[PDB]
C-alpha cells in the first residue's frame, strides 16, 4: 500500500490540495494492486475536511438553512443497489440517528461516473449517498462526533459488502473505492469539482492479497489509513475483546459503551480492527497521537534520544503493563479533523518521507517524489525514524515534531511516581543449588514419566547448560509427523511455529536485540481507558523463566497467589477429560475468590507424581484455563504461571507463553541440570574432557540464557519484539489435533488434519507412565538408531542407492528400504483411484521430457564443497534440467562451457572434478538472491536462466542462512566478499522486503536487470502461504517454490529443524487452491521440494498441483553422501559438506551418476502414468480427484486424520488452461528502454565509446540505470567494459536508483531519491545532490532512503544529504560519503569504506565484521549509539586513516560541491579530532586503523 497526508496550515482552504492528493495517489500506483480483471483496483481513497462549499448547493436547492460547520454531521454511506433493500437500509440508518437524539435533514445522492470502473468493481458497486444530520439540543464538535461514533458502531452491527458507513462526522469525510489511483477522481465527480476544498487530505492506495474487491475494504477507514501488517493480531484481538464487558470511563454511560460492543473481531482485517481500537481510545478522551503511542509503542528502552525525556520513558514503562503492542510493519496516517498526523511501528518497517515549505505547507508519504512543490521554497526534507511521529494542529496552524508530541501526552499523569509506589519487581541472579531430590533414581523416574527421553537430556538440556546456547544440527526432519509416529511424543510436538515471509519480515534477534524484550507482568490488567495509580500494581518479571528463588518470591509477593493442581488420581473413574473439567472450574472459582496469580503445578503441596496418579500436560492445562477464563469473562483478573516438570526446550517455553502463560518454572529441567553437573561421570570428565569452566551457578545461568536466546529467536521468526505481544497470540499451526481438543484449549489455532481427542492425549501420557512405573529410553529422533524412530534417510539406504547409480540390483535393495517404511508423511495416507484403464508404457512421454521438470535446488557453495556443488550443476545441465546456486554466490569460471576435456574425462579448467565431457557446463541455471546477498553481482545475475528470491527454507523458516566460520575458507570469503575466518549468519529478512509491495519492487529490479530471466519466490509451507502466494502472483513473479518442513540443511538450530514449518502437501495444495480460486493460477509455475526421493513422490506432488520438483538431500546421496549428519561440523567423511581440502579429495562422484539417478526416478514416473492411463505429467497436474484415502493404514495414536485439505481442490478435469504460462512477465515500458534505444548509448556499449545523456525523473521511474548495467554485464562481465556512460537526472528518483551499477557508469541525480539507492552496486559512481535552487543546508536534510548500498560489491556513492536506516546494510566493498543517517548504519558490513559527515541513529555497526567507517560527531554522543558486540570506536591516529578519510571527503566535494565537506576541508585540523573510526577486529592491523 501507499499512504500519506497533505496539510495547508496558513492558506485559505482550496481545491489545489485536493488535486495534489489525487496526483500523490497516482504516484503510488505501483504500491497497490488490481483485481482479476486487471482494471478494478484493490482500493484507493482520500479523507478530507467536509466540503462545505459543495454541500451548500444541496441546502440551497432545498431552501434549507445550513448549520455551522461543527454542527453539521455528514455520513458517507454505501447502500444496497436494489431499491427495496436500499430503503430498508436507509430507514435503519435514520432509526439509529434518531435514537442518538439527532435530526435527519435529508440525503444527498453522490455524483459518480460508473462507466470508468473496472468490470468487477462495476458489478460490485454499492449505491452511494450522504446523510445530512444535526443536533437540535445544540451539540457540536467533539460531542456530535461522539454520538455519530456511537451511531456508526450500532449501524456497523449490520455490516455487509452492501451496507457500510465510510465516515460519519462533522469534521471529516472519506471518499473511497475499488479503483486505480487515477480513476478515483474520475469516479467521484465531487473530487474534480473546483468547489471541493479542504485544508488537509489523508490518501491511501491499497494492495490486497486477493482478486475479489469489496468496497468497504478500501482505505482510509474512519480515522486511519494503514500500510503494514499486524503480526500479533489474534492475540491483540483476544486481549482487547476481554476488556469489552468491563469498559468504564468518565463521560460515558455503561449503555453507550455497550453500544460500541465488539470493538474488535477476528473476522475483520487487521486494518479494520486497528482503526476501531484506535478510535475507541480517541473517542474516550485521547488524541489520535496518544492512542497510537499506546497501541503501537516505541522501542523506548536503550534509547539515548530519550535521555532528556524521562516522562516519555515513564509513560511507556506504565503502558507496558497494561497494553501489549499491536506489532508488525506500520505507517499509520490519521486524522481527527482537528489533528492530522503519522507514526511508524517500533522498527520503522514502512518508509515515511516528508516535505515542509516556507509557509508550513507539509506533504508526507510513503515516497518523497510525490507533490510538485516549487523546489526553492522547501525549507526542510525529513523522514520518520523508527517509532517516530509527526503531526499538524489545524486550528493552531502548527507542525508538531516527534518528542514534542510524545512529551505532551506523557506529562498528563505522574506515571513514574505511580510505578515507584505500586510496582513490585521479582528477579534473582542466584539459583537454588540444593537438589530437589536425593535419589538419582527419583530424578530418572520423574524424567521418564514426564516424557524426558535420552536425547532430550543428552542432546538438548546438557548442551544448553554446558554451552549457553541451544544446539545446532544439520539435515532435515526425516521422521514421521508426531501424529503418525508409533513412538510416544509430547503435546508440544503437534504444534509447528508460524513465521513471517513476504507480507511481513522476520527481525534479527542478535543484531537488533535492543528492540526486543522478554519482560512480563503478573496480576490483573488495569482499565486501559482511565489511567490510575491502581493499574501499576503488578509484579514485573524480567524473564518468563522463573527459577526456584523467583517462584518463592512471587508466592510471597504483594498479590494474592493460589496454587492449582494439574495432577489427578488414577482410580478407574477419573479421566483426563474430567480432570480438565475440574481444573477449569477450580481456576474460575479461585479467580472469583480474588486470586490475581494462579500457579498451575504438577507438584502440588511439593509432592512428587506417583504411580497412582497422572497429569494434565502443562500446555493442555494452560491453554484450557486461558480460554475458559476468557469464556468466563475473568481473563484480565489474573496471570497464569506454569510450574511444570514437562518443559525444557526452547519450543516448550514458547508454546506455553503462546497459549496463555505469563511465566514458567521448569523445575525438573533445572533439577536435570543440577543432576547432570552433580554426576560423578560429569565431575570426573571435568577433571579433563568437558569444559570445567563451569561451576553449578554457571551451568544453571547457561541453561536460562539458552532459553532466553531461544525465545528471542522464536519471536523474531514472526517479526515480534515483545514477549508481551507473543503471549496472547497463537503463533503456531497444529498438525494432528482434533477439533474438539483444539476448541477446548487452543481455540483459533488452525489444525487442518483433525486427529487427537482428549482421550488420545491421555493414552500418550500413559505410554510414558508405563515406561516409568536404569536409564531413559533413546528413541530414534535425532540420528537413526537400529530400534528407534524411523528416518527416511540412513547410511545403509544411502549406500545402496550410490552403488546402484555408479553401476550404470543395488536399486531394488534401496527401493524396499523405502517401502518397508511406517507411515511418515501426509501423502503416505493416500493412494490412487484411477478414472481410466492402464495404457502401455510406450504411449507415455519419454524420460527426457520428464527430467526437464526436475531441479536440484539451492545448496550453497559454502555448505557444499565445490566438487559436490559443480558435479550437480554439470549433471542437471546434461539433463536439460536445472541446478541452483544457493546463497554463496558462484565462481565466474563456471559461466563458460568446457572446452578442454581430455580422453580420461579430466579438464584443466576444473581439475578437481571427474567424468567430464566437452559439452559440459557447471553454470547454475538458477541464481539465488538471499538476505545476505553474498553472490550478488550483475554478471552473476546475467548468468542465470532463472533468478530465485529465497524467503525461507524448510529447515529454518524464521531465520537467515548460516555458515560456520570454520567453513569460510579463503575461497568462500573471495566468492562472498567477506572475511576468511568469520561465521556468516545472514539477516533473517531481506532488508529489501518488508511488505508485498517491497517484494514486487525486488521482482521488478530483477526483471529490470535481466528481462529474459523468470523470477521465482521460494516460500515455506505453513497456513497462510495461500494468501501470501496470491500476493506474490500479483507482484509479477513467474514461479513460486513451496518448500516442506522436511528439507535438508548444512546447519540449522535443532529446534527449528524439529518445530518450524509445515508439510509441503499442505503448502502446495493451499497455494494451488488459493491461486485457482483467485484466477491467478496461470500467472505462476509451482515448484515443490522437501523429502522428494521417488517417482511416486513426484506423482503425488504433481496431483497436488506442483509442476516442477526439487531435490536436495537425495541428490547429495546420489553423489556419495552417507548421511553422517556432520555437515555443520566441516568433517564430512565423504568430501560433500566440507571445505577441508583433504576431505574434498575423497569426493568420488561423477555427473553421470546423478544423471542416472534422475533417469531412474523419471522411469518410475512413466510406470505410474501408464498405470493411471495418462500419457503425460501435464495431463495429471492438479487432478486431486485421482486421490483416495488408503484403507490398509491404522494409526497408533488416533482413529484417523481428516484429509479434505488435500482432496477438496478445484476440479481440473476439463479446465487446464492455467498450465499455459507466459515465457517471462514484463515490467512494462521503462525509462531505461529509451536510454538503451538511443544510438549514442548503443555505440557506447558496443564500441566502448564515451556518452552523456540527460533526463527528467519522477518517483514512478524505478531501478534507473539497472537495465543498462545488465546489458553491459551480459556483454563484458563486471569488469570488462572500457567505455564511459554518464547519465544525468533531475527530479525525485523512484526505488532502487542505480541498482547493480557497474564501472563505466556514472549516475548524477539533482533532486532526491527513495529507498535502495545503489542496491547491489558493483562499480561506477552515483552522485546525488539537491536542486541548485534548494535553499536549506543540505547536511541537515534527507536526500536518500532506507537500505542504500544493500549488498554492494564495489562502486562509490556520494550523497549531499542524509540517509534513512540500514545505510550500507550488508556492504561488502562499496564506498560512500553521506552527511547523516538513521538507525543501523553499516549493519552487516564486511568490507569497503563508509564516511558519514553528520548525526547517525542507534545500533551502529551491529554485525559489522570488516571494512572501516568514519563518523563525524560534533555532538559527542556517538559512543552511546554503537552496537558494542564487534566494533571498536577510536580517534584517528594512523596517518593512513587520515589520508583515506581526507581523500574520500575531497572526492565528495569535487563531485557534490558539498558545503559541509568544504567546511571540514577548510578547517581540517579542528574537525579531525571530532571523527570516530569504527574498526572491526578483522581490520585492527590494517595500516589505516593502526600506527
Ligand atoms: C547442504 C544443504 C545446503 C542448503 N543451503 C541452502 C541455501 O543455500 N539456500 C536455500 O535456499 N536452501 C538451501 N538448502 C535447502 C535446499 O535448497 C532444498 O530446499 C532442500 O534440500 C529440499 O529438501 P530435501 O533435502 O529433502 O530434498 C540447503 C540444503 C542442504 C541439503
Ligand atoms: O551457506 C550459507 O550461507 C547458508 C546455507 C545454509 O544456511 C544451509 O546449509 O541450510
Ligand atoms: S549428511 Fe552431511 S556430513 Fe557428509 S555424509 Fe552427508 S554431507
Amino acid at each position: 500500500c501507499g499512504v500519506g497526508f497533505i496539510a495547508n496550515l496558513r492558506g485559505k482552504p482550496d481545491h489545489t490540495l485536493v488535486e495534489q492528493a489525487l496526483k500523490a495517489l497516482g504516484c503510488m500506483e505501483h504500491r497497490g494492486g488490481c483485481s482479476a480483471d486487471n482494471d478494478s483496483g484493490d482500493g484507493a481513497g482520500v479523507m478530507t475536511a467536509i466540503p462545505r462549499e459543495l454541500l451548500a448547493q444541496w441546502f440551497n436547492t432545498r431552501n434549507l438553512p445550513m448549520p455551522d460547520g461543527d454542527r453539521l454531521g455528514v455520513g458517507m454511506v454505501f447502500l444496497p443497489q436494489e431499491p427495496s433493500a436500499r430503503e430498508v437500509a436507509r430507514a435503519y440508518v435514520e432509526e439509529v440517528v434518531r435514537l442518538e437524539k439527532l435530526t435527519v435533514l435529508g440525503w444527498r445522492e453522490v455524483p459518480v461516473n460508473s462507466d470508468v470502473l473496472g468490470i468487477q468493481a462495476k458489478n460490485n458497486q454499492p449505491h452511494i449517498e450522504q446523510i445530512l444530520v444535526t443536533c437540535p439540543e445544540g451539540c457540536a464538535g467533539d460531542e456530535l462526533d461522539r454520538r455519530l461514533y456511537i451511531a456508526r458502531s450500532i449501524i456497523g452491527k449490520k455490516l455487509a459488502e452492501d451496507f457500510y458507513v465510510c465516515s460519519f462526522s462533522c469534521r471529516t469525510i472519506v471518499y473511497k473505492g475499488m479503483v486505480r489511483s487515477i480513476i478515483l477522481g474520475e469516479f467521484y465527480l465531487d473530487l474534480k469539482n473546483p468547489g471541493y476544498t479542504s485544508n488537509f487530505a489523508v490518501y491511501h492506495r491499497r494492495f490486497s492479497t486477493n482478486t475479489m474487491p469489496k468496497w468497504p475494504l478500501a482505505q482510509p477507514m474512519r480515522l486511519l489509513g494503514h500500510n503494514g501488517e499486524i503480526n500479533t493480531l489474534l492475540g491483540n484481538i483476544n486481549w482487547m475483546a476481554a476488556r469489552e464487558k468491563e469498559l468504564e470511563v468518565s463521560g460515558w454511560t455503561k449503555a453507550e459503551l455497550e453500544a460500541l460492543t465488539p470493538i474488535v473481531n477476528q473476522a475483520n482485517s487487521d486494518s479494520y480492527n486497528l482503526d476501531s481500537a484506535l478510535e475507541l481510545l480517541v473517542r474516550t478522551g485521547r488524541s489520535p497521537l496518544e492512542a497510537a503511542m499506546i497501541l503501537v509503542p516505541e522501542a523506548y528502552k536503550n534509547q539515548p534520544a530519550l535521555k532528556d525525556y524521562p516522562e516519555i520513558s515513564d509513560f511507556h514503562d506504565y503502558y507496558s503493563g497494561l497494553q501489549e503492542p499491536w506489532d508488525g510493519p506500520a505507517l499509520l496516517v490519521f486524522s481527527d479533523g482537528k489533528i492530522v498526523g503519522a507514526g511508524l511501528d517500533r522498527n520503522g518497517l514502512r518508509p515515511a518521507r516528508y516535505c515542509i515549505t516556507k509557509d508550513d505547507y507539509i506533504v508526507l508519504g510513503s515516497e518523497a517524489g510525490v507533490v510538485d512543490l516549487p523546489e526553492v521554497d522547501i525549507v526542510e526534507k525529513g523522514r520518520l525514524a523508527p517509532g517516530q511521529m509527526i503531526a499538524v494542529d489545524l486550528a493552531e496552524q502548527k507542525i508538531l515534531k516527534n518528542y514534542q508530541i510524545k512529551q505532551q501526552a506523557a506529562q498528563k499523569y505522574p506515571y513514574g511516581e505511580w510505578i515507584k509506589i505500586q510496582r513490585q519487581t521479582v528477579a534473582s541472579d542466584s539459583f537454588a543449588e540444593k537438589t530437589l531430590f536425593n535419589d538419582a533414581q527419583t530424578v530418572l523416574q520423574q524424567q521418564a514419566a514426564f516424557g524426558y527421553t535420552a536425547e532430550d537430556v543428552e542432546m538438548v538440556v546438557v548442551p544448553m547448560a554446558s554451552q549457553g546456547k541451544e544446539p545446532t544440527f544439520c539435515m532435515g526432519d526425516d521422521t514421521p509427523l508426531a501424529v503418525l509416529s508409533h513412538k510416544p511424543r509430547l503435546l508440544y510436538d503437534y504444534f509447528k511455529q508460524r513465521f513471517a515471509q513476504v507480507t511481513n519480515p522476520p527481525i534479527d534477534p542478535l543484531r537488533e536485540n535492543l528492540v526486543m524484550s522478554l519482560a512480563m507482568f503478573l496480576g490483573k490488567r488495569g482499565n486501559l481507558l482511565e489511567p490510575k495509580a491502581e493499574s501499576a500494581r503488578t509484579i514485573k518479571l524480567r524473564s518468563p523463566l522463573v527459577n526456584e528463588v523467583e517462584l518463592q518470591a512471587i508466592k510471597t509477593g504483594q498479590l494474592q497467589v493460589a496454587e492449582v493442581s494439574t495432577l489427578y488420581d488414577l482410580d478407574g473413574v477419573n479421566s483426563l477429560e474430567d480432570a480438565l473439567t475440574n481444573l477449569v472450574k477450580t481456576a474460575i472459582a479461585t479467580v472469583q475468590a480474588g486470586a490475581e496469580i494462579l500457579v498451575l503445578t504438577d507438584r502440588p503441596n511439593g509432592a512428587i507424581l506417583t504411580e497412582n496418579q497422572s497429569f494434565i500436560p502443562p500446555l493442555l492445562a494452560v491453554g484450557a484455563v486461558h480460554h475458559h477464563l476468557i469464556r468466563a469473562g475473568l481473563r484480565l483478573k489474573a496471570s497464569l504461571i506454569v510450574d511444570t516438570a514437562q518443559c525444557w526446550s526452547t519450543h516448550h517455553f514458547a508454546c506455553l507463553v503462546g497459549y496463555g502463560a505469563s511465566a514458567i518454572c521448569p523445575y525438573l529441567a533445572l533439577e536435570s541440570v543440577r543432576q547432570w553437573w552433580l554426576d560423578e561421570k560429569t565431575q570426573k570428565l571435568m577433571e579433563n574432557g568437558r569444559l570445567d569452566r563451569i561451576d553449578l551457578p554457571t551451568a544453571l545461568k547457561n541453561y536460562r540464557q539458552s532459553v532466553e536466546a531461544g525465545l528471542f529467536k522464536i519471536l523474531s521468526k514472526m517479526g515480534i519484539s515483545l514477549l508481551a505481544s507473543y503471549h496472547g497470540a497463537q503463533i503456531f499451526e497444529a498438525i494432528g489435533l482434533g477439533a474438539e481438543l483444539v476448541e477446548y484449549a487452543f481455540a483459533g489455532t488452525t489444525s487442518r488434519v483433525g486427529g487427537l481427542t482428549i482421550a488420545d492425549v491421555a493414552g500418550e501420557v500413559m505410554v510414558f507412565h508405563g515406561m516409568a512405573f536404569k536409564k531413559l529410553e533413546n528413541f530414534g529422533f535425532v540420528n537413526y538408531r537400529p530400534g528407534g524412530e524411523y528416518h527416511m534417510n540412513s547410511p545403509e539406504m544411502s549406500k545402496s542407492l550410490h552403488k546402484a547409480v555408479a553401476a550404470y540390483d543395488h536399486y531394488e535393495l534401496y527401493r524396499q528400504y523405502l517401502k518397508d517404511r511406517p507411515v511418515t508423511a501426509l501423502r503416505d495416507l493416500l493412494d490412487f483411484n484411477a478414472d481410466q484403464p492402464a495404457i502401455s508404457l510406450e504411449e507415455v512421454e519419454s524420460v527426457e521430457s520428464i527430467v526437464k521438470r526436475f531441479c536440484t535446488g539451492g545448496m550453497s557453495l559454502g555448505a557444499l564443497s565445490r566438487e559436490a556443488h559443480e558435479t550437480l550443476a554439470i549433471a542437471m545441465n546434461r539433463l536439460g534440467a536445472k541446478s541452483n546456486s544457493g546463497e554463496g554466490g558462484e565462481d565466474v569460471v563456471r559461466y563458460l562451457t568446457l572446452d578442454d576435456v581430455d580422453s580420461e574425462g579430466n579438464s584443466p579448467t576444473l581439475p578437481h572434478l571427474h567424468g567430464l565431457q566437452n559439452g559440459d557446463t557447471a553454470n547454475s541455471a538458477i541464481k539465488q538472491i538471499a538476505s545476505g546477498r553474498f553472490g550478488v553481482t550483475p554478471e552473476y545475475l546475467m548468468s542465470g536462466k532463472q533468478l530465485e528470491i529465497k524467503m525461507a527454507q524448510g529447515a529454518k523458516p524464521g531465520e537467515g542462512g548460516q555458515l560456520p566460520g570454520k567453513k569460510v575458507s579463503e575461497y568462500i570469503a573471495m566468492l562472498r566478499r567477506s572475511k576468511p575466518g568469520v561465521t556468516l549468519i545472514s539477516p533473517p529478512p531481506h532488508h529489501d522486503i518488508y511488505s508485498i509491495e517491497d517484494l514486487a519492487q525486488l521482482i521488478y529490479d530483477l526483471h529490470q536487470i535481466n528481462p529474459e530471466a523468470q523470477v521465482s519466490v521460494k516460500l515455506v509451507a505453513e497456513i497462510g502461504i495461500g494468501t501470501i502466494a496470491a500476493g506474490v502472483a500479483k507482484a509479477n513473479a513467474d514461479i513460486i517454490q513451496i518448500s516442506g518442513h522436511d528439507g535438508g540443511t548444512g546447519a540449522s538450530p535443532l529446534s527449528s529443524i524439529k518445530h518450524a514449518g509445515s508439510p509441503w502437501e499442505l503448502g502446495v495444495t493451499e497455494v494451488h487452491r488459493v491461486l485457482m480460486e483467485n484466477q491467478l493460477r496461470d500467472r505462476v509455475l509451482l515448484r515443490a521440494d522437501g523429502g522428494l526421493k521417488t517417482g511416486w513422490d513426484v506423482v503425488m506432488a504433481a496431483l497436488m498441483g506442483a509442476e516442477e520438483y526439487g531435490f536436495g538431500s537425495i541428490a547429495m546421496i546420489a553423489e556419495g553422501c552417507i548421511m553422517a549428519r556432520v555437515c555443520h561440523t566441516n568433517n564430512c567423511p565423504v568430501g560433500v559438506a566440507t571445505q577441508q581440502e583433504r576431505l574434498r579429495q575423497r569426493f568420488k562422484g561423477v555427473p553421470g551418476q546423478v544423471v542416472n539417478f534422475f533417469y531412474f526416478i523419471a522411469e518410475e514416473v512413466r510406470s505410474l502414468l501408464a498405470h493411471l492411463g495418462y500419457r503425460s505429467l501435464d495431463d495429471i497436474i492438479g487432478r486431486t480427484d485421482l486421490l483416495k484415502v488408503r484403507s490398509d493404514v491404522q494409526l497408533s495414536k488416533t482413529q484417523n486424520l481428516t484429509l479434505d485439505c488435500l482432496l477438496n481442490l478445484p476440479d481440473t478435469k476439463q479446465n487446464r488452461q492455467w498450465l499455459n504460462h507466459e515465457p517471462v512477465h514484463s515490467n512494462g515500458p521503462v525509462l531505461d528502454d529509451d536510454i538503451l534505444a538511443d544510438p549514442d548509448i548503443q555505440e557506447a556499449i558496443n564500441h566502448q565509446t564515451t556518452a552523456t545523456k540527460t533526463y527528467r525523473l519522477v518517483n514512478t521511474d524505478r531501478t534507473v540505470g539497472t537495465r543498462l548495467s545488465g546489458a553491459i554485464a551480459k556483454k563484458y562481465g563486471n569488469n570488462g567494459f572500457e567505455g564511459n556512460i554518464t547519465l544525468n537526472f533531475q527530479g525525485a528518483a523512484g526505488q532502487s536508483f542505480g541498482a547493480f551499477n557497474l564501472d563505466g557508469m556514472t549516475l548524477h541525480l539533482q533532486g532526491e531519491a527513495n529507498d535502495y539507492v545503489g542496491k547491489g552496486m558493483n562499480g561506477g559512481e552515483i552522485v546525488i545532490v539537491p536542486h541548485p535552487q534548494a535553499s536549506f543546508a543540505p547536511e541537515d536534510n534527507v536526500i536518500i532512503g532506507n537500505t542504500c548500498l544493500y549488498g554492494a560489491t564495489g562502486g562509490n556513492l556520494y550523497a549531499n544529504g542524509r540517509a534513512g536506516e540500514r545505510f550500507a546494510v550488508r556492504n561488502s566493498v562499496g564506498k560512500a560519503v553521506i552527511e547523516g543517517a538513521g538507525d543501523h548504519c553499516c549493519e552487516y558490513m564486511t568490507g569497503g569504506v563508509i564516511v558519514v559527515l553528520g548525526p547517525v541513529g542507534r545500533n551502529v555497526g551491529a554485525g559489522m565484521t570488516g571494512g572501516l567507517a568514519y563518523f563525524l560527531d560534533e555532538v559527542g554522543d556517538l559512543p552511546e549509539k554503537i552496537n558494542p558486540e564487534i566494533i571498536t570506536l577510536q580517534r584517528i591516529t594512523a596517518s593512513k586513516g587520515e589520508e583515506q578519510l581526507k581523500s574520500l571527503i575531497t572526492a565528495h566535494v569535487e563531485h557534490t560541491g558539498s558545503p559541509k565537506g568544504k567546511a571540514i576541508l577548510a578547517n581540517w585540523s579542528d574537525y579531525l579530532g571530532k571523527f570516530w573510526q569504527a574498526v572491526p577486529p578483522s581490520e585492527k592491523d590494517s595500516p589505516e586503523a593502526n600506527n
